[PDB]
């Protein structure tokens, strides 16, 4: 079988039913007219910011990543391995795709360890073993993988879902494009830039111009990109007549060198 | 492979770790010594009622099955598929058991269609397929499934666990015990009736001895017993010592006959 292609589905667009109606559709073509196993990796971090609110609770994000106390890892992994990941499941049957809901633990697809004690419950992902999603993948299924992940001794970790596509992406061997609500990193005056490296990224970052959710997003891209070698994308998947050309591999955001 | 053997978790238990210590303790000495391949499938019925207070939301069951509105169904997902889901996939892991988590959805398992639109989004479950999970077994996963499912259309319903355990039973050809946080049905003083019938069950139902939850229970129990043609218990996973006769087959419970 081909290497497959990651799929990282984030963003505010993951509230939305025509979008999501879009992009279904969209990947159904994208099936049906190309042998690459796809393998899709789901945040929701909006999905998490509405619950926390009908709870009247804070949100803090450590440069990037969501401080999760240990009395807040249950609903946000009922937000994330739960909602979120039971929806895009319900999307690919309303479509016909035969797909398995799973999360980072499964087969240890990806490793998971605490990153650090001032953010509580917050994974750091690492490669684990490709038998699991191999073998799906092999079998005909569209796994469909949140970003809630697990300690060997039993705890459950909120992982960055950009760290968690990187992880898996190295696990599995697979290339990787990671869609969010806009259209690639934008500069200073908000416009879309073409093309990335390691050492603009770090401009931007010390610059002010990349911040919280994309400083993690450019972060995990840059790593996936030297570590499999091959290019990664930032885009958007708001616009449909984009969808075909942005599975086909056309540039549509910033691209990511390695 | 030996036919699977459910084991059917709900109750109070479920927000004990003591309880599910002592479990999973169990279940990791029944699996190094029997043969026969387990799969578990979860209620939590309990995880939802709190999360409803915390949210401030009424609960209504219609005669054992909890009325699931549109605006209820991502709520109940999230702490059925994803928080109980998750929590026991922890405890398996915490345990070196290797499991992989799934709703009724995965492999199209257990089919499900709106149940009644007075109920809103409950479903009524039947048989699937079963070649997803037999995989799973010959491969030495243990499945971990939640009661969420969805239609054909796309629309998330919520099981009831028994329901959905009986279903799945059909489906795998797989003997099935239903643990709750009571030893088995009790009569009218309270005491535990060791073996039920069809007959009994209906006199004991009209003369209001078994009520809501367990008029559920018993009825998915006979549906069980009568489809597999093999005895079907309900009992209790509280206390320690009595677990491993209950995973022998000793009768620790109420013994639904077909
Ligand atoms: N230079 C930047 N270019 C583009 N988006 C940026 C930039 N700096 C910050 N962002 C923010 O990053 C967000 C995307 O990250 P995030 O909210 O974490 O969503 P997600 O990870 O689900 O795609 C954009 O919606 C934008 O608000
Ligand atoms: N005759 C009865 N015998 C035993 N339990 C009964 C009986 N009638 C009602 N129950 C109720 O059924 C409950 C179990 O059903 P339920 O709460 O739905 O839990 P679960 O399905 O997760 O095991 C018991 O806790 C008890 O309160
Ligand atoms: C640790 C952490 O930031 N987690 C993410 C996971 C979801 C995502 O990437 O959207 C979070 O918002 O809670
Ligand atoms: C429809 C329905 O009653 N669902 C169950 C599912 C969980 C269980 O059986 O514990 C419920 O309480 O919401
Ligand atoms: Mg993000
Ligand atoms: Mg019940």
């Amino acid at each position: 079988m081909m290497n497959p292609l990651i799929i990282k589905l984030g963003g505010v667009l993951l509230d939305s039913e025509e979008a999501l109606e879009r992009l279904f559709s969209a990947l159904v073509n994208y099936r049906e007219s190309h042998q690459r196993p796809l393998v899709i990796v789901h945040g929701g971090g909006c999905v998490v910011d509405e619950l926390m609110k009908g709870l009247n609770l804070p949100v803090k994000k450590k440069n990037g990543l969501r401080v999760t106390p240990a009395d807040q890892i249950d609903i946000i992994t009922g937000a994330l391995a739960g909602t979120a990941n039971k929806t895009l499941l319900a999307w690919a049957k309303k479509h016909q795709i035969a797909a398995v809901g799973l999360f980072l633990g499964d087969g240890d697809s990806v490793k998971v360890t605490q990153l650090d004690e001032e953010l509580g419950h917050v994974g750091l992902a690492q490669p684990g073993s490709p038998k699991l999603i191999n073998s799906l993948l092999e079998n005909g299924y569209l796994p469909v993988v949140s970003s809630i992940g697990v300690t060997d001794e039993g705890q459950l970790m909120n992982v960055n879902a950009d760290q968690a596509a990187t992880a898996l992406a190295a696990t599995l061997g697979a290339d990787l494009i990671l869609l969010s609500d806009v259209s690639g990193i934008l500069d200073g005056k908000g416009q879309r830039i073409a093309e990335m490296t390691a050492a603009k990224a770090e401009q931007l970052i010390e610059q002010g111009i990349i911040t919280d959710g994309m400083i993690v997003k450019v972060n995990a891209a840059l790593d996936a990109a030297r570590t499999l070698g091959r290019p990664v994308d930032i885009a958007s998947w708001r616009h449909a007549e984009q969808l075909p050309a942005l599975f086909n591999g056309m540039p549509m955001g910033t691209r990511i060198l390695a």
